[PDB]
Parts: structure tokens; C-alpha cells; sequence
């Protein structure tokens, strides 16, 4: 018990229309015209605003050691400033070392995250492979909760899965249900691309972008495609930055092929200019993988969005402060790679997409919650606003305004990729679990509320696969 | 000397009618009613085409491979390619791991010293170190190589990984040199072959299976992107799928220089072949790429059409049927390779010129021309101009042929083709001026072929070089 939203018009995915909502015990109770509201509910007034699923964020990883270092982020502030933003829950990652057990980087995580102030689930890295990897990757779905498993195509000598790897991996997870992701960059080229630049003497941020340029994304999407086609699985790459990633899905999609796609608001919006900055550490703030892109790039990933080539957004939020960052300061292959973004997802992609006419506000829906919980099989537990779904919600105030500022951002990192743009269209409010956790202004997560959300495995796309491959049986002809 | 008389001398590019002097290897003269030098043999070309003679890029003549050594040797094999109208091939140096590339060179010379007719060689890059490297160098400086090949398959065997294509693409770059790959995913064929034979499927059907389409697309798309990375061109050996032919014309069309090769078999076959009931019929079509389901044949017609394939050849690469039937119960021990070499210029003529497919002048480009520009042979190749060598085949766009292992030249009891009937063949062919075959008549001699060094820096190494000074890296100052 118990929180009323008045007033609002709902927008889902597919739909607007004019309704109360009413959670308790951390669901959607009832929802329709003029509500009674239940003795002693809280009431929210919605009168000019509309009520949507709370955001749902992939692509995060609180507090993670990386490079040397540890994210500046934990899941709690974390989780947090994705509450002021209006994101409810997010998917993390486990990323054992090489050699390192998946049930204990595992364990070790869900310790990390247990302070998380909102809904939390964890993808889980394939860093190394062996009979026991294969093990522990089917103990992770049957008991633990994991339903999609993700793979490094680049950081060669640190956590690169190389072909043999992803193709064990790959039937592992078919053999589970499992949905493989990969960050999809060819590492050898990076590697080499980086030792070149750093003996030529560039060694400052503008050579990042050309130590990773936009073909060696496609490549490795390309590659992480054919061998998903090649052992009938699905496939989800994580933050397309390229148009020759997007291509690749395109043309994988376009042959019916399951393959999905996320986004980075900063890839739709910032261009590669900024590595170029005068000040260093401005430059530097922006070094995350893959880099930002020719402006090109960021028409055609709008376009892809448009036409269902691109599914989901997110942050890959891994936050290095300034000082993180000048671990570089001689060395661009060495700056921590991330930028934060949790709590400024989706009032970025309201304003750039919904705002100009590029995305009707259900896509806005379909593209900030309920594709990613079609894909990893939580809908309609979220991204839904239906009697029975998880109590998530936001509401949006299309005329209220903000102005991004790492100066005023529930984000603990000290910069931000969007200092000092303007947005029209901010969440006023969120609710997560039936609670309402942030309003006009007022943050108020706590350490711990959040739950650990399990993700059952076999999603709707394993059956028609399975259909296929039956269908396609060899048979041997008779001599 | 030998003066071609009569003919419609048809080019890459145009159609005309003039005499050819040929002598001393090469061509003398052109032009209408030429004078007959004393001494001279006339040719009569009344009627027929005088085209280049064919360039045959994709050779492996008695290549040990697979357990065994192919059965056509360079002599029988450059023979065979005379009667099919081939003036000249590229053959492979395929150096095993570890062993040094110069040494493997000069092992292929002899073996190719028999050769009937003119013939280089690509060398292949199976392994890596420094050494390898500084003998990529000299083979080009002293060796005439200019060209060298990766495999992206063969696990375990002559496999080129990604650290190795970089390394060596680097070299060829520094050198001036072509780099070609045989683009499969090696570890998804592994993986496939061993789910396979773990199900029983042993037979020469699940070889298809066990490289499908996609496979192929996935290493020319990794190739064109480490090529574009590193600032090389690309030539890509026999494209047998849509995949791979679409990743190549999107790379052209963002201006990147990437060739493509066609055989024959995959423009004219379809993976139905694997499924015959006699099991050495089957074995007979067992190569590498395999022939694909019918849409891929027509999008490769179309490929050649729009300027996206560059290049005709024939993997030639035979084994018998007591050779074939080492893979009897494993077809992933059949060993690779099938015939063609005799028979790609009247396959084509017939299936694309009769058709109207491809225009005449295309038809030269494609079995000559384009070959010898891309490796840095023209006008020496594939080229009917004073002083270019006098490789020549006068065509009969009226006769017939029909192809069958009992036939044919080639030294193989199999052809991907037996029976089938193709009008417009080769009458004659003149190789360094001289007449060595001749209506039915084969005039081969071992060891008559002459060693062709190919020169490093192909012209489009001027213009990468110029696009690589325009994006020089620049620091920012602070
Ligand atoms: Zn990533
Ligand atoms: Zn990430
Ligand atoms: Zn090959
Ligand atoms: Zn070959």
C-alpha cells in the first residue's frame, strides 16, 4: 500500500489514453478512469503530465573495477541518480577475471549491489573459458537468475573473448537459453592501432577515436552476427556507436535473423570533435568504448532507431572522475574508458527524439523499458503498465525544463558528456515499487531497497529458433 | 613469327578488325592487310575473335595437400589450360608453418620449371615471425612476388589468425604488395566439421553444411576491414556467396579498393551436387568455398555485371577418385579441390556471352585484363598492343564443345561439368608467339613457360599513398 497517480494520460509502447494508476505492495493494482482512491493512499496528481514505464537501463556498471581503478559510481548513488532520471532498474555486469570463478565474481557482485537503491539484475561476462565456465554459466540460469551472457570482442590481454571462446560460449548459451552480448570491437586492431598511434608520439585523447575507428565496430558485429547465425542464437550488441555496425544488424534482420541493438544517447548526439577539446581533461572526459563518431554516424543511428534497427537505449554509465581520467595524462590507452549518463538518458532522448518529430512517444516508450524487457524476458513484469506489473513508473512533465550540469547531477563522477545542454520534457516524479522515490525536485532512494530481479531464461525467440533447427535437421543421404 | 590474318581483334574494351604480328614473344604489329614477313606462318582468323590469351590466377598444380599431392602437374596442367584457350597462370607457394618462405619459393620453381606456358606465383603467409617478414621483402625485391596469400581457414594447418593478416598486411603495405586471402571463418568450420561427424554425418554432404555462406562473409568482411584499417588493397579468391560479394561491393562503395575473384563452379553450380547417391560423384565437387544454393549463383552473375568481381579462375586443384577417397568415412579428409583450368574461358563465353550477361569486351576483362591489372601485368598481359606479349587465342564463336573427364586434358578422372555442351570455344592459342594449340592439335612442351616476376606497386598504391598523406594523425597542442 498505496500510491495513486491521478490526472495523467498512460503512455505505453503502443498506446496513450487517459487514466489512474494505482500500486500497493509494489504492483500495479488497478488502473482506469476515476479511480476510488483506498483509505489513507498517497495521492500524486497527473493532471498534464503523462504516466509511462519507468526507464530500464542495461547497460551500467556501478562501482566496477577497471583500468587500473575503481568507478567512482557505486550502486547506490548509482541507482539513485537513475531514480532522479527517471530509470527504475538497471542491468549490470559481472566481469570475472580471466581465469576467475562466475559463481564467485558472481557472489562478489551481488555483494557490491545489495546497497542498490532501485531494481538491479546482472548480465554475466564470459572472460575465459572451461568445462567449468560452461558449468557455472548453466548454474547461473538455473538457479541464480542470469539469462544473457556478455562477451569482450576487443581488450586484447585483459578480457577479449577470441573466436573459439565465443563459439563455445555461443552454444552454451543456446543450450540454456541464454541471450549472448557482446561489445562488439575488433580488439587486434585496436591493440595494434593503439601501439602505432603511441610510437608515432600521439598520446593524447584525439587518439583514441583513431586507435578505434568506426570499421572495427562493424567488423566484429559482423563477426559476433555470423557466428549467432551460424549456432542459431540470438544475439544483442551492446552501444552500436557505427554505420557499419547498424548496417551489419540491418542485414542481419533484414534475412530474419533475431539480432538487437543498443544505443548510447552520447553516440546519438556527440560527435568525435569533442576529443579534440583544448583542455585535456575535457577530451579525456569523453574516452569511452567505442569512442564518439563523425557526425555521419549519428544521422544514421536516428534512422535505425526509426526503423526498428536499433532497439534499446542505455548508458554504459562507468564513471571516472578527473583524477581516474589522468591516469592517462601520458598515455590515452591507459585513461579509463566511460562516461556517466544513468540519470540523463532518458529527458536527453525526449527532448532530441520526441521533441523534433523523430520518435512518436510510445518508440520513447519501446526504446527507454519495454524492448529491453522483451529481449531479456521480464515483460510484462517491466516496461508495462498493466494489473499485475511491477510498480515502475514515471511521470513526465513535457514542459518542464532542465539544464545537464555535473555541478548539479545526482551522478558522483565530475564531469558531464552534456554540460550545460537545455532539455524540454523531464520525469517530475518517479516511482519504483509502488514508492515513490523522487518528486519535483526531492531525491529519496535508500540504501538497500532495491531488489535482485531474476530473469527466466528461454524467451519467445528460443521457440521459433527451435522450430528452425528442427526444421533444418541434416539428413544424410542413403549409398 | 606468326601472323594472325582475318580476325575481329576484340579487347577489354573495344572490337576491330586488323591482322597480328607476332615474333621474338611478343607482338609485332597491328592493323588492316598487314604485310606477311618472309619466313612468316599465317593463322587464319577469318570469322573468329582474337582476344588476350586467358590468365589463370588461382592455380595448384601438384600441390602436396589434404595427405596427398594434387594430380595434375605444372606441365600437364598449363598444357590443359593451352587447349582451354589459358596463355598464363598464378600459382600458389604454400610454405608450411614454420618453414621458411624462400625455401618453399625456390621448391615451387622446380616444380614449375616443366610448365608449358608462362607462370608466376602468389606466396602464401602461413605462419609469422621477423624472419617470415624479412623474407616477404626480399621474394619481392629479388623474386618478382608482388602478391601474398592468407588463409582464414584451415585450423591447424595453414590458418592465418587476426594477429598474423595485421602483421603481414602491415608488410605488404611497406612493400608494395597485393594481399590476397582465401576468406572462411576457420573456427566455425572446425566446429561445425566436429558437430557434424559427432551426428555421423560423414558423407561428402555435411561438407556444405560445414562451411555455410555466412562463414564466408564473415572473413571477407573481417579481411576488407583489417585492409582498410591498415591502408592496403584486398584481392579476394573465389567469392562463392551473396555475403561475401555484398560486403565487397560496400566496401568499393565507400571507395576502398577490394577485388574480387569468381570460379566458374560457383557462378554455374549449386550445392545439390553433394547430394548425388554415388559417393565419388559426390566427393568429385568437394571444395573449398562449396557450391551454394542457387541464389547465390545469380547474385554472383550480377556481381561480375556491376563491376563488384573483378577477376575469373579456377582453383585448380585435382585429385582422382582413390585420392578423393581418402575422406570416404571423414569428408573433412576428402581432400579440396576441383578441375577447371581448361575449361573456365569457353564455360564463360558460353554462359555469359551467349546469354548476353556480359558483353564481349567484358568477357575479356574478366578472364585477362583485369587480372593483369590488378597484379601489375598490364600491358604486358591481357592487352593485343605492339610490344605486350603475344599470348593470344583466336576464338570460334560457332564451335562447340563438350566437356568430360574422358576428354579433357586435364589430368583428373572428374569434371565439375561432364557433359555438359558450350558453343564458342577456343579454335587456337598462341603463347609467346607461338601456335600451341590448334583446332584439336596440343603442342605443349615441357618446360617451355617462362617465370613471370610481377613488379611491386600496383598504381593504386599512388592513390592510397596520397589519401594516407591527407589523414596524417595530428596532435593536438596544449
Ligand atoms: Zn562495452
Ligand atoms: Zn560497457
Ligand atoms: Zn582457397
Ligand atoms: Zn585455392
Amino acid at each position: 500500500m498505496s500510491l495513486l497517480i491521478r490526472g495523467a494520460t498512460v503512455v505505453t509502447h503502443e498506446e496513450s489514453y487517459r487514466a489512474d494508476v494505482l500500486c500497493a505492495n509494489g504492483l500495479i493494482q488497478a488502473i482506469g478512469e476515476n479511480l476510488e482512491t483506498p483509505s489513507g493512499c498517497d495521492v500524486l496528481d497527473g493532471g498534464g503530465q503523462y504516466l509511462m514505464p519507468g526507464g530500464i537501463d542495461p547497460h551500467t556498471h556501478m562501482q566496477l573495477p577497471f583500468m587500473g581503478t575503481v568507478a567512482s559510481e557505486d550502486f547506490f548513488s548509482g541507482t539513485a541518480a537513475g531514480l532522479a532520471g527517471g530509470t527504475t532498474s538497471i542491468i549490470d555486469f559481472v566481469i570475472p577475471n580471466p581465469r576467475q570463478s562466475l559463481l564467485e565474481a558472481f557472489h562478489t557482485w551481488r555483494g557490491w549491489a545489495q546497497k542498490s537503491a532501485a531494481d538491479y539484475g546482472f548480465h554475466v561476462a564470459i572472460t575465459w573459458w572451461s568445462d567449468e565456465v560452461a558449468r557455472e554459466m548453466g548454474e547461473l540460469v538455473a538457479q541464480h537468475g542470469v539469462n544473457s551472457f556478455k562477451h569482450f570482442m576487443a581488450y586484447k590481454n585483459a578480457i577479449m573473448a577470441a573466436d573459439d571462446t565465443l563459439v563455445a560460449s555461443f552454444e552454451r548459451c543456446l543450450e540454456l537459453g541464454a541471450v549472448p552480448t557482446v561489445h562488439a570491437e575488433n580488439g587486434e586492431l585496436v591493440f595494434h592501432l593503439q601501439q602505432k598511434l603511441l610510437a608515432q608520439g600521439l598520446t593524447g585523447p584525439e587518439a583514441h577515436p583513431l586507435s578505434r575507428p568506426p570499421q572495427v565496430e562493424g567488423e566484429a558485429a559482423s563477426r559476433a552476427i555470423r557466428i549467432a547465425e551460424t549456432l542459431g542464437t540470438p544475439l544483442y550488441l551492446v552501444h552500436i556507436s557505427s554505420r557499419e555496425a547498424l548496417d551489419e544488424i540491418a542485414y542481419a534482420r533484414a534475412k530474419g535473423q533475431p539480432v538487437y541493438g543498443e544505443v548510447l544517447a552520447g553516440h546519438l548526439l556527440l560527435d568525435d570533435s569533442v576529443y579534440r577539446h583544448p583542455d585535456w581533461a575535457t577530451a579525456a572526459g569523453y574516452v569511452m568504448s567505442p569512442p564518439f563518431r563523425p557526425v555521419e554516424h549519428q544521422e544514421a543511428l536516428w534512422r535505425g532507431l526509426q526503423s526498428g534497427n536499433l532497439h534499446t537505449t542505455a548508458t554504459d554509465h562507468c564513471c571516472f572522475c578527473a583524477e581516474q581520467k589522468a591516469m592517462g595524462r601520458d598515455d590515452f590507452s591507459k585513461i579509463p574508458n566511460g562516461t556517466a549518463g544513468i540519470e540523463d538518458r532518458m529527458a536527453l532522448l525526449w527532448d532530441a527524439g520526441v521533441n523534433s518529430g523523430r520518435l512518436s512517444m510510445h518508440e520513447f516508450v519501446a526504446l527507454t523499458s519495454t524492448n529491453t524487457a522483451k529481449i531479456f524476458n521480464l515483460f510484462p513484469r517491466k516496461g508495462a503498465i498493466r494489473v499485475g506489473a511491477d510498480a515502475d513508473l514515471v511521470l513526465w512533465d513535457p514542459q518542464g525544463s532542465r539544464t545537464l550540469s555535473a555541478a548539479t547531477h545526482h551522478q558522483r563522477v565530475d564531469f558531464n558528456i552534456f554540460e550545460g545542454r537545455t532539455v524540454r520534457g523531464i520525469p517530475s516524479h518517479t516511482i519504483s515499487q509502488g514508492k515513490l522515490l523522487w518528486a519535483a525536485g526531492d531525491l529519496r532512494a535508500e540504501p538497500g531497497a532495491g531488489r535482485y530481479v531474476e530473469r527466466p531464461a528461454y524467451p519467445s525467440v528460443y521457440e521459433v529458433l527451435g522450430r528452425r533447427a528442427e526444421r533444418q535437421r541434416p539428413v544424410a543421404v542413403e549409398r
